[PDB]
């Protein structure tokens, strides 16, 4: 659902105060942190299935120059 | 605060500005999270060992991101 169905979660760290931005940070981090530590984790499976996990973008505008010199 | 190296976690969480139960109490719900959806997630990535493990493996998919334990 997201991020292990950490649902009840973002109600957490909204709790605090912030928007919604700051939530999704925080639990970004630690899921993050957990995550990296799955690769020693006891765990194997056997399913053997893809997905794919969205993507992100970045923004860029454009500015030209100006021209003014005499008229 | 030991559980999968989340020192960096508590410290994104405390600069909320609380005190130090709320923060731990956040990570608790979260580390709480992911660990109930350890048990289907997955992975076989290291790339480090630790004595006497080598060879064997596959060029399957190890992530499996799944949930079929729910009904």
């Amino acid at each position: 659902e997201t991020k292990y169905e950490l649902n009840n979660t973002k109600k957490v760290a909204n709790a605090f105060g912030l928007n919604e931005e700051d939530t999704n940070l925080l639990i970004n981090a630690v899921d993050l942190d957990i995550k990296n530590n799955m690769q020693e984790i006891s765990s194997e499976l056997q399913q053997s299935e893809q997905s794919k996990q969205k993507q992100y973008g970045t923004t860029l505008q454009n500015l030209a120059k100006q021209n003014r010199i005499i008229k």
